[PDB]
């Protein structure tokens, strides 16, 4: 007898205590929505960076008696028998808003065990594992650890039912371990992308939604050196009761290429921290956007003709990825928008930034010779009104005597002397550039100018921030950081400052950008390959979307030249814009971010960790609701 | 040798064939006038607090005329930026202030630069 | 009563015979605004301090890269004037914030002061509501409250205009287009022509408090409106702003 209204929870991965890639945000900003539920029931595995753990882990003491409550001893004393044969680990608490309690286990203390385990694997589910391969083999070690553990805890504890849930296949190897030894536990599997996924892709040659559902795995898995690592990613997925990806899209791509129609979609949640007023992130906005207008004027300078309140500032922004972020057809659609605009005559001005990490020699001479010109500028006008006001207030004072016949001064002259003439026509002449420079396209000194994809995509279409230009162009090959010495924002805060996010993704398992740009209230574009524009496409009719500020783009049933052309049709819909429609619809995508928040998404994992309990005992099921509920989706379960 | 306590920077300007200013004395100045407005941010913010101190004395619990304690002025959130700024102006390990503000043309065969890479300044 | 955190500073503004502001009004913005101007350079030589400390950090021998004890920072030069600032807000032992602004011209008859002397709403600490009384209009070059009356009203939190006699109310009305909540009464034109608008449920929660002047009481009345200002007081700020 085991309880399915009252069970624990072990959630494991590769990222619980150090940050590798994605997925340390996702376990992270989910803590709180699970502590609020489980407490000290859930518990989190992994293993240990003994190069950081501790900038991370308050480090507590497993042993004394008052560390576990009465019905999670098993979990204390199953923690024993690890410490019985040498199995050194870490407990305690991640330092994190909702603090859940973190098992963590040192792969040295196993390093030997090494061969008779890749042994085992090998004969068991099959899976070859080079010795150079250094990720499979702690992968190995870890999947054989965390079975082990999660096989004493079943042993002990006969109150509750316990589900185990693995992320991404360096976490798997222990879930075929799982249904061979027959251990009594619940499995789930959530993979955030494929191995052959980002593999096919990687060339960019490849055409992936039409061909894959014609691939042969095992094939395509040798020919890129991947064999061993792939079997493990399929062993989980088969393995696991219930097996989820991150997105519809990743989906399809999953069932085509691990062989398994994955039974739930897992979003992922952003923790998203609220103001006091609605209106707070609409002032956030004008006061961040006024950090960009002092880049631009700066970086415009000697070539300034356009008005800042009548432009908007697009952008890209993510892993330097050409071709499956979309930063071609980015560029391709601005230099298609940049026509359209000159056409209609409109004096808007559209200032697109791409921000993608590049290797380089840091910031030109030239950035920053600029924004210090500027800011010369600035001072000198700023000495310049103090004499002014010194002036004008004499006047006030002493009206009507001495002379003074109106109440204010009326000739310019009387206010600005000639020593103040002097300074600023200095400071004017400083600002010009050489006759026939323009603005350049990029901030920085590039290791490999001539052979940069992005920089010859720019000189390709011509986008040279030609005064003509309606669409003006700067590249950014360095994270945004609020100690640069010329866009001295962060991230987030440049964000808040644009009007309009551009991730045109054909490679994108999830797409946080564009997420976390929703939650910040910025409008973006995105694609239905993307898997935050797949999960977006179901919540909302696609023509109800544009007002709610999300902007779909079809790559998969479109012709590529019709997807860039629907780009370029979005973007300048949304130039047309007149301000107070930017607001309104600023104001609708803010309130979005609610269904993006977890609070909301982690009503999908209570969803799957009760569809491996419909599946895992049926019987104490029936029983403890009322009726048999049909169980092939974790959708029409419920 | 006297164990001077003192400090002379001597500055020779000298017009000499060159590319402009370099990436190192542009950022360097910015980063020093990014540490300046911060501090600027954080005195206001500062003031804010010793005004409400001395306005309200001696009512809520206020025993003192004036703050006593530093915590009670800089917040966390304070700290946090100005640490980030000092960080900014660290330079490279064992990266030193250099002797010359500009690109040069010809750097290695330059008469000014010779003699003081030859005196050891 | 109800041991409330809140406090109620209630301000009103009818035009009386008057000899301009209370020389105690006037010295006491002075008084705060030069404290104010002391700060401000108390502040620059603290920032000029930090400054010095995060510019030459780690060197001669700054262990931390911020200042930590208030000492480094704050000297007693800047203790001193700052302690004379203080010492200037002093007011006599047991004496009270006024409950009016200018000298009043037979200040014993006067309506307005008699009442607030009867209730005994005197400004002292335990006094949870706080009155003064501004025997002028508000105008922009007020030496004390630099206001023009729309400026006025869209900082405050509530109105309150109980008339009796209103054949229109122009004054809760442009407290409303000043999205400023109102309590305005159903004898008053504007509070008959919002009854007819808004069902009396709804029209709470759309900032127009309507009080029974003509099916209740005298009594009753002053309960309903007592009754209103503590729901009011109630709200959280966020809700204020809804
Ligand atoms: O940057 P825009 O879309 O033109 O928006 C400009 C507006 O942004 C925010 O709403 C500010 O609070 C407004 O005061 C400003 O008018």
């Amino acid at each position: 007898s085991r309880d399915l209204q009252n069970h624990l929870l072990f959630e494991t991965a590769t990222e619980v205590a150090n940050r590798v890639g994605g997925i340390y945000s996702v376990l992270k900003s989910k803590a709180p929505i699970t502590v609020a539920q489980y407490k000290d029931h859930y518990h989190l595995i992994g293993p240990l960076n003994k190069a950081t753990y501790q900038n991370e882990v308050d480090i507590l003491d497993w042993k004394k008696p008052e560390a576990f409550s009465d019905e999670m001893r098993p979990v204390q004393h199953a923690l024993q028998t690890m410490e019985s044969r040498g199995v050194h680990f870490v407990y305690g608490r991640w330092l994190i808003e909702g603090a859940p309690k973190v098992i963590l286990f040192d792969l040295d203390s196993v390093r030997g065990y090494s061969n008779e385990w890749k042994g085992d694997l090998w004969s068991l589910v099959g899976i070859p594992s080079p010795e150079n391969d250094f990720e499979t083999n702690d992968a190995i070690l870890l999947g054989y650890t965390v079975a082990w553990f999660l096989g004493e805890v079943a042993h002990l504890d006969s109150q509750h039912a316990i589900v185990a849930h693995f992320h991404e296949w360096l976490a798997g190897v222990a879930l075929p371990l799982c249904r061979k030894r027959r251990i009594d536990v619940v499995t789930i599997f959530t993979t955030h992308a494929t191995l052959l996924g980002r593999y096919l892709c990687a060339s960019g040659s490849f055409d992936f939604y039409n061909c894959l559902e014609s691939v042969d795995v095992d094939h395509e898995a040798g020919r890129f050196g991947i064999y061993h690592r792939y079997c493990i990613e399929r062993a989980a997925a088969h393995s696991a009761d219930v097996f989820t990806t991150v997105s519809q899209i990743t989906a399809f791509e999953a069932e085509h290429l691990l062989k398994r129609k994955p039974d739930g979609i897992l979003p992922n949640g952003l923790n998203v921290i609220k103001f006091q007023a609605f209106h707070e992130f609409q002032n956030l906005h004008a006061l961040k956007k006024e950090k960009i207008n002092d880049f631009v004027r700066g970086h415009f300078h000697g070539c300034f003709d356009f008005d800042l309140d009548n432009t908007l500032y697009f952008f890209i922004a993510g892993r330097y990825e050409y071709k499956n972020k979309g930063a071609d057809m980015f560029i391709e659609a601005l230099a298609r928008l940049n026509y359209r605009l000159k056409v209609s005559g409109s004096k808007k001005t559209v200032v697109a930034f791409i921000v993608m990490p590049a290797k380089n020699n840091s910031f030109t001479v030239e950035a920053l010779k600029g924004q210090a010109e500027v800011r010369a500028l600035e001072n000198t006008v700023h000495e310049v009104t103090t004499s002014i006001g010194k002036r004008i207030f004499d006047h006030a004072i002493r009206y009507p005597h001495n002379g003074l016949t109106t109440e204010l001064p009326t000739d310019l002259g009387e206010l600005l002397k000639s020593s103040d003439k002097v300074m600023l026509k200095r400071r004017i002449l400083a600002l010009r550039r050489p006759e026939g420079q323009l603005p350049p396209i990029v901030t920085h000194n590039m290791v490999d100018d001539a052979n940069d994809l992005i920089l010859n995509k720019i000189r390709q279409v011509q986008l040279f921030n030609s005064p003509s230009d309606r669409v003006k162009m700067i590249f950014h090959p360095e994270f945004l950081n609020a100690n640069n010495p010329i866009l001295g924002l962060d991230y987030d805060e440049f964000v808040r400052g644009c009007h309009l996010g551009v991730f045109p993704s054909y490679y994108e398992p999830w797409g946080y950008t564009p997420a976390e740009c929703t939650v910040m209230g910025v409008p973006s574009i995105t694609t239905n390959v993307s898997g935050f524009g797949s999960y977006m496409e179901d919540l909302i009719e696609t023509n109800q979307a544009k007002d709610y500020g999300i902007y779909i783009v079809d790559r998969r049933f479109k012709a590529p030249d019709e997807s860039v052309e629907q780009l370029v049709d979005y973007m300048e819909e949304f130039v047309k814009k007149t301000r107070r429609q930017r607001i309104n619809q600023r104001n609708a995508t803010e309130a979005l971010s609610d269904l993006l928040d977890w609070k909301r998404m982690g009503l999908e994992y209570v969803k799957a960790r009760q569809l491996a309990l419909r599946r895992g005992y049926p019987d104490q099921f029936r029983e403890l609701v009322g009726e048999e509920l049909n169980d092939s989706n974790m959708d029409a379960l419920a």
